[PDB]
């Protein structure tokens, strides 16, 4: 044992309890750094001599800036393998999913209610949606992800299209972050808002922004695909100096000791199936996930990237 280093983006007191238990299973210290915007530069200037083993992050984005920085190493355990869906974790080993977060629609509450059944994020490019429309900079990583699906689902001319009709719909410049548009619903400049299902919680957790959910519906979209999910996730680091620790970390944090109690915390989904969500999460309703591979989301990423300027999205 000893111990075993989690560098981490994600803060502190949200990762904590799950630490604390295998600290108390195990007698292995978790030491945290917070990392935060840090991590990768932090990793890459410590070097060889960096006592990170396992680096915990947020969106597939951040999880590709880490393999992208030659600091994962690939790791072999039948216990990932059988905890973790196969979409959620890297076929090349450098990564593995944790929880996963659903990029929803939400929907006034009052001026529109609940979304038809069938309803698809395509549907928001359609001309009936006019003026009715708030997302964030699509520039931003929970929607170039999206983008990146719909690129692997539909190509590269549909999801221009649909970009098009997307940015011609919005009610105002992408502005501000996912909260941001619902409290934008919530003041009635909007009717409909792209954003990840977990801040409806945490704004119902915060008795300023209670409101902005309360005026809203939280929808999961039920297309073809269905609900688009990016994950959280960790990755063992290269020069790891703790590495047997690490793994079995990692590998107590995707299983059911960990899982539920995890994505409760955060208002996530846990990746292993047969773990519920919390009573709040589930209370928000049951949806098909896409089973798209988060890899191929990474593998189009850039190319959603592009698409993005290309329409100038943001331009308003
Ligand atoms: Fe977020």
């Amino acid at each position: 044992a000893n111990e075993v280093n989690v560098y981490s983006y994600r803060q502190p007191y949200l990762i904590e309890p799950m630490l604390k238990n295998f600290e108390k299973d195990t007698g292995i210290k978790v030491n945290i750094i917070f990392a935060d915007k840090g991590l990768v530069d932090r990793v890459k200037q410590e070097g060889e001599l960096s006592p990170a083993d396992v680096l915990l992050t947020v969106d597939i984005s951040r999880v590709m800036e880490i393999v992208n920085a030659d600091l994962a190493q690939k790791i072999d355990s039948k216990v990932l393998e059988k905890n973790i869906p196969a979409q959620f974790r890297d076929s090349n080993d450098q990564w593995f999913g944790l929880t996963t977060r659903a990029r929803v629609i939400y929907t006034s509450k009052d001026r529109v209610g609940k979304l038809p059944a069938g309803f698809d994020y395509l549907d928001l490019a359609k001309p009936e949606y006019k003026g009715k429309v708030c997302v964030r900079s699509g520039k931003n990583s929970y929607n170039v992800s999206l983008f990146a699906a719909m690129i692997e689902h539909y190509g590269i001319e549909k999801t221009k299209a649909f970009l098009e009709g997307l940015k011609a719909n919005l009610a105002r410049k992408p502005q501000g972050g996912d909260r941001d548009q619902v409290k934008a619903i919530k003041e009635g400049i909007c009717d409909y808002s792209i954003g990840n299902s977990y801040y409806y919680g945490k704004m119902l957790d915060d008795e300023k922004q209670k409101s902005w959910a309360e005026a809203a519906i939280i929808n999961f979209p039920s297309g073809e695909h269905g609900t688009h999910k990016n994950i959280s996730g960790v990755v063992i680091a290269k020069h790891s100096p703790n590495k047997a620790n690490a793994v079995k970390l990692i590998e107590y944090l995707s299983g059911e000791k960990a899982q539920g109690l995890y994505a409760e915390l955060n208002h996530e989904y846990p990746v292993k199936e047969g773990i519920e969500p919390s009573a709040i999460v589930k209370g928000w309703g049951t949806f098909k996930s896409d089973t798209i591979k988060l890899e191929d989301i990474a593998k189009n990423y850039e190319a959603a990237l592009k698409l993005v300027d290309e329409v100038k999205f943001d331009d308003f």
